[PDB]
């Protein structure tokens, strides 16, 4: 039924490229920051700052990480709760890169949204919510534990969005100075690049207050797959083919009812990717995987 | 008729403290005495909480224990009870030799009840997020490197190791120190797990709580360093000891047994605990 537009999907990229530099913008390099450079938040007051020290610094990459890379099929998985049951698992894993979203769990939900990790995203606020701060033995083990299960996949933490990043940065910057070498993990951290990537997406009528993370990997994708493949982007209560009640994340339990805590427009993100679909820039899946 | 300095039972005492605490040593961390990646608990918490040293930690110690080979005559011990308000004692603990204060306290508006002379001032890690937001902003930032610079050449004494709750803002506060490195000649010290070992001489006179206070701690510090010792600011009480009217916990607003045992030393000569105006 949907057929790939290989050529608008390419004129898409040089849209893309021509606001955003996403080869740069992927993530700040050792030779672009100064030690004691004074960073600000992207989505904070101007007042809140952070220091990059000669720690953060040396877990930069030298070079993009995305430099010279290139996939044919991407995936791209976001969380919605349209996954559950879907049955997607495989044909997700077929992709040759993989994106998943705020560090989303797949051990329990593998049949559904696959095992393939080729990047994950990874607020800081990630060591308050769900490892204690990194502060116990067990803590440290059980981060280190979800670490070395993504073998040799980018993480790529941006921790100059939120300034209620700033005092646990400095405990995951620790944490990974200490553990250097240990893990094959890939360290990517991006700067101060939402203005550049809110002007693409307000030239195409899309202005909400934040974009969220999945059409921000979306855009970050678009640089280096020759295809993009959405699964899991869907931010409604139901299902479109069933009809029948949706969690809003895939791993939420069974029966959970479909809330949202927004800053987002989802609804206004989604209808311009369905939009993108049509058009055929992207296949957006809103039903099981045969 | 008035408290007289006992020298002879005081020299006891110090070398009773000495026999059962190697003071110099506790005093602070250094560089060789460290490792990269050790693994630190804590006094006061379970087990299970640690702490990695770093390389920028492992940077901010001295080289060797600030206190080595030191040796003053008076010396005041300063801690924050609302008893000093209204006391007047400030010309009386300026003229010591040398001066500790506790936690960090504030001496500018007070400077006529508490002195402005400070030689070693404690910092509990925690008192960034209290009072400087974490160091958040330029203005907290500012602020906190000002109260630094106020200090010149004192020494702050900086236990990281004594409650898990240090364990986040320690890498803040490490982190400020890095990056201003050179710029202030505050000198650092970082006393490691030293309560257990503090313990044991206070044990054996009948102190007995789960933690030693900052005051007690810093009374065993002076014993190594000073001739003569003179106590301000400790009654652990919302209560004027005279007119039992509330009196402020601060004068910037386990003790009892603490402050009892002072009481006794202040008794037998060993020291001189003021709980009055000074003169
Ligand atoms: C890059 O991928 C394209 C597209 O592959 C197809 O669509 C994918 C989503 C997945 O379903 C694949 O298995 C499909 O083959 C490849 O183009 C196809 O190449 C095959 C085999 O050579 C050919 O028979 C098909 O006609 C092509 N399909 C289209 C739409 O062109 C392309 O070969 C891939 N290139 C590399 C180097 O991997
Ligand atoms: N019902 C849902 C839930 C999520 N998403 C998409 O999947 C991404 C990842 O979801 P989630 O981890 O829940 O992100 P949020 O917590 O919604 O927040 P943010 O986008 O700010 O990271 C979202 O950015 C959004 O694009 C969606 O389309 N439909
Ligand atoms: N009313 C008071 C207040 C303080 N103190 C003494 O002054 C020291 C410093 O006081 P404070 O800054 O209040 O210490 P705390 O923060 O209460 O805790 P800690 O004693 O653990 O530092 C205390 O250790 C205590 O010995 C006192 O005797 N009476
Ligand atoms: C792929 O998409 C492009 C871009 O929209 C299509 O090219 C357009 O075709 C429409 C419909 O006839 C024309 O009105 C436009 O003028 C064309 N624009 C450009 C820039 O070429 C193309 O038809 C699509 N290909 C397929 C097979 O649908
Ligand atoms: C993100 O990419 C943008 C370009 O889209 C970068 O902005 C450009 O940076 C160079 C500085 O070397 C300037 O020559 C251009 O004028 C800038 N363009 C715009 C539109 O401002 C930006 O530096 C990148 N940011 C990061 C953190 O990588
Ligand atoms: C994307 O990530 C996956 C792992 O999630 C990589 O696939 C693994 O590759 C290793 C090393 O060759 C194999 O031993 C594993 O069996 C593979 N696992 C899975 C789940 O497929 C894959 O190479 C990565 N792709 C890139 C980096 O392009
Ligand atoms: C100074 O303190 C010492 C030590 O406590 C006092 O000497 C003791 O005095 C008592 C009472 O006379 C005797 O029973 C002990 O045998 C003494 N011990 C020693 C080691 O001398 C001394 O009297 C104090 N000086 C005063 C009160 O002026
Ligand atoms: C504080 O001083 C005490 C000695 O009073 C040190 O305790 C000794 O530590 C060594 C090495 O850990 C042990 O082998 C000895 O048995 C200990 N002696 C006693 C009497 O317990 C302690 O290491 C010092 N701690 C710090 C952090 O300086
Ligand atoms: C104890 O600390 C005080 C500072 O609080 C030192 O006194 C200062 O000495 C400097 C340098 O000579 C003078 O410029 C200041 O006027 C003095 N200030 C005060 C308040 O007296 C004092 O030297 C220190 N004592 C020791 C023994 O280190
Ligand atoms: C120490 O202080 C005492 C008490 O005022 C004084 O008598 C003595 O001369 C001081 N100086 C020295 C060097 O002992």
């Amino acid at each position: 039924k949907w057929k790939f537009n290989r050529t608008a999907f390419l004129h898409q990229r040089q849209e893309i490229l021509q606001h955003v530099d996403v080869i740069k913008n992927f993530s700040l390099t050792k030779n672009s920051v100064r030690i004691g450079q004074l960073m600000h938040y992207d989505y904070s007051s101007h007042k809140y700052v952070f220091s990059i020290s000669n720690n953060f610094r040396s877990l930069l990459p030298d070079v993009s990480p995305i430099m010279n890379k290139h996939y044919n099929i991407c995936a791209v998985v976001g969380n919605s709760g349209i996954l559950t049951g879907s049955q997607c698992g495989q044909e997700i894993d077929k992709s040759d890169f993989v994106f998943r979203c705020n560090f989303a769990p797949t051990e329990a939900f593998q049949r559904d949204v696959g095992r393939k990790t080729n990047l994950t995203t990874f607020n800081p606020s990630i060591l308050e919510k769900y490892y204690n701060n990194l502060l116990t033995i067990q803590d440290r083990n059980n981060f280190f534990l979800s670490l070395k299960k993504l073998d040799g996949a980018i993480l790529w933490i941006p921790a100059f969005f939120f300034h209620t990043s700033a005092t646990v940065t400095r405990t995951l910057v620790d944490f990974f100075v200490e553990h250097r070498g240990q893990l094959k993990v890939q360290l990517a951290w991006p700067g101060n690049i939402m203005q550049h990537v809110n002007r693409y997406w307000k030239n195409k009528h899309l202005s909400p207050k934040r974009l969220s993370t999945g059409i921000l990997m979306y855009t970050l994708a678009s640089a280096i797959c020759e295809e993009i493949h959405l699964y899991g982007f869907w931010p409604f209560g139901f299902d479109p083919n069933t009809r029948e009640d949706l969690p809003y994340h895939y791993y939420d339990k069974k029966g959970t009812k479909f809330t949202t805590k927004e800053s987002h427009q989802l609804p206004a993100e989604f209808q311009l990717l369905y939009r993108m679909h049509g058009e055929g820039l992207t296949k957006l899946t809103l039903s099981h995987c045969a």
